[PDB]
């Protein structure tokens, strides 16, 4: 998952 800018 990427719950925030972490890969987004």
């Amino acid at each position: 998952x990427c719950y925030x800018k972490t890969c987004t």
